[PDB]
């Protein structure tokens, strides 16, 4: 049974944005950087420039243009997985999934998330890293995980850093 | 199973057109760039000179010089795949399949469209892309992947761009 | 006098101005392009091209006889004859041919045009054909015309349709 | 093999402008002087009228009405070549010429140029001159002389002066 990429080497059908402009866009998807491959492969830089006070920004990555997938079958035994250095280490953010149904009142898009922190420590350096699906797509508040639109990045602490990513796809067995 | 080339390296039959003749054409079809390579074969022109106030350009590329085709059994895992460059970034616009159908009484040919945003971000630079069938041709809106007539552009936001394409075909696999 | 051409155009771009609503004439640099690959007779022709359909229902071209510059034909006038040769692209084409003067004096008109339809002076074939404009018929409807003061000569939208067209040799003559 | 002539005797298509309109210009090239000949036929004149001090004025001189022309073969033996007497002696500015490849990345169009002082000195008098291709189409700036568009004039002293022209060509071998 079949990846799916997330990303791979060339921008993000998406959203991706900030209170005052603090995290750093291209026609609002997140700025797809060459100088620093990796791989072979270019990679996606997470970028935000100054000190949030706003107290918001957000990344979404699409993953059939704003369409939901059905993952279900993923679940219970899939990953989120990627690799991923950063400017100067021990850096800090959420990550996870929304979806969409409008059947639901009390939400029509809901997001799942962790802190990558749980994953991972950050160095100067590249560390593929793994999260299984099992645990965010498991949290009655919800979430359908036939019915997702998209991957997730928003703020944890206010405070700047960068990151970047490379071969985001999800995979299971 | 077999690929369908909807543009290669000529210009095709159709119909490209605007209000105020905002769009540039030649003999109502899109023009197509020489001095513009890309991989040997030179590539299909889309560009809007100024601002339509107007609100409307369209632009048809046929698929059997306005003959039906019949894609049906593409649909269930085909690609409209094509590549694309364009003046200044982030353009966009609609496309997708327009078909024709007689019997039918509440539209005679029915247009089915996405704007290409949605499956890409643009670039000064060339950047293949593909769009699930699938994706379209299915909301109950009546159109006929058995009947579709030809490939269109038309206007998203009334603002002024170039861009270009390659090889755009439609293909699957069975 | 015993008396001497003007060369219009020969066979390099001419100083001038041309151009179209929204872009339906083949212009670079504003003038009209020099054909290269449809020669006749050793050298090159000129292009008059309008690729598509004239929505905006302008187009103009503007070939100059001394960059812009007055130049004094008066003598030529009653005798003379606008003259060149003339290939299209598939038959039967048509717009507008003529000069423009310029006289300052003059107040209900600073530049004027003097006009014609070639359709007058040919039919047109796939093929290269002579042909000659009396100075004289132009040159002439109490219209202001100062043919001691012409800058350029012209060509402009008739109808709507798109065509191409080649140009060689286009000279004044009389004698 | 064949001779190209950038000028003979009737104005050229290109441009040619200045800051506050200090370059004599007509319809935006360079005018033709008649009544300044030099056997049989007339003149180009470069004329700078009042003193630069927007800092600048240039005058392309195109070659195929801003096609490219390929000179490739014409470099390694090749020579502007013209004539030209100055108002007052003692005149310099540069010259040269410019191309397109799009391709091409940190610039479209390259000049290449000299002064000419250095294969003049000027005259308020009638003098030849001849410049090797070789030169100036000859430092790996990038300049590509297969797609060369147009010869170039431009300042080089803030200083107002006037020059004439006679039978630009390209020649070689």
């Amino acid at each position: 049974l079949l990846d799916v990429q997330i990303f791979k080497d060339s921008p993000v059908v998406g959203w991706s944005g900030s209170g005052m402009g603090e995290l750093e866009t291209i026609g609002d998807t997140l700025p797809v950087d060459t100088t620093v491959t990796y791989n072979g492969l270019p990679t996606l830089r997470l970028n935000v420039q100054t000190t949030v006070q706003s107290g918001w920004w957000i990344s979404l990555l699409t993953l059939r243009g704003w369409n939901t997938h059905d993952l279900s079958q993923y679940v219970e035994n899939g990953y989120l997985e990627f690799d991923i250095k950063g400017k100067e280490g021990g850096e800090d953010f959420v990550i996870g999934f929304r979806d969409k149904v409008y059947e639901r009142v009390y939400g029509l898009e809901i997001d799942v998330t962790t802190v990558i922190s749980n994953y991972v420590t950050v160095t100067t350096d590249w560390q593929h890293v793994k999260i299984p699906l099992r645990d965010l797509m498991k949290i009655n508040n919800g979430f359908d995980p036939s019915s997702v639109t998209c991957l997730v990045f928003s703020k944890r602490y206010a405070d700047p850093f960068t990151v970047w990513f490379s071969d985001i796809k999800i995979t299971s067995e």
